[PDB]
C-alpha cells in the first residue's frame, strides 16, 4: 500500500482505489494503474519533473528503501499477478529488485522528488508507474 500526496490530490495504484478514492476522483487509467483523488489537506510530496534513470524506492515487503537503476517508461507485457491478469501495461518503468504485490504504493524518488509508484513485481523485478508525465500534478 501507499499513495503520493501531492499538492490537494492523492495518487494511488488504481487496482487499491477506495470507494472514497472512486467518489472524489479526479482521473484515472487502467492501462497506468493509476487513480487520482482530491485531498482536503495540502500533501508533502514534490513530482520529479525529469528524465532521471536512477533513484530509491520503498519496499513493504522488506522494510527497506533500496537504490535502484530504471528503464525508462514504456508499453510493457506483465505476467498475472493477484490483483491483474497477464496484460499490457503503459508508462511502466522496471528494475531488477523486490517486488510483491503487498509493496504497490511505495514510493520511487530521484533527486527531483517522487518519480512514481510500485505496481508489478516478480521474477526479480519491480515496475513503477511513472507519474512524472503528469504536469497538471503540480497546479490546481
Ligand atoms: N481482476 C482481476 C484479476 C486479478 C488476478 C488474476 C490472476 N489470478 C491468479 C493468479 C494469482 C497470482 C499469480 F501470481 C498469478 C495468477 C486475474 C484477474
Ligand atoms: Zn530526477
Amino acid at each position: 500500500s501507499g499513495a503520493i500526496y501531492v499538492g490537494n490530490y492523492r495518487v494511488v495504484n488504481r487496482h487499491l482505489a477506495t470507494h472514497n478514492d472512486w467518489a472524489n476522483l479526479v482521473w484515472e487509467d487502467s492501462s497506468r494503474d493509476l487513480l487520482v483523488s482530491s485531498t482536503t489537506a495540502q500533501g508533502c510530496d514534490t513530482i520529479a519533473r525529469c528524465d532521471c534513470q536512477t533513484g530509491v524506492y520503498y519496499c513493504s515487503s522488506r522494510r527497506k528503501h533500496y537504490p535502484v537503476s530504471f528503464s525508462k517508461p514504456s508499453l510493457i507485457f506483465v505476467e498475472a499477478s493477484e490483483y491483474y491478469p497477464a496484460r499490457y501495461q503503459s508508462h511502466l518503468m522496471l528494475a531488477v529488485g523486490h517486488s510483491e504485490p503487498g509493496d504497490c504504493g511505495g514510493i520511487l524518488r530521484c533527486q527531483h522528488g517522487v518519480v512514481g509508484i510500485v505496481s508489478t513485481g516478480g521474477n526479480g523485478l519491480v515496475g513503477f508507474a511513472d507519474v512524472r508525465d503528469l504536469l497538471w500534478l503540480d497546479e490546481e
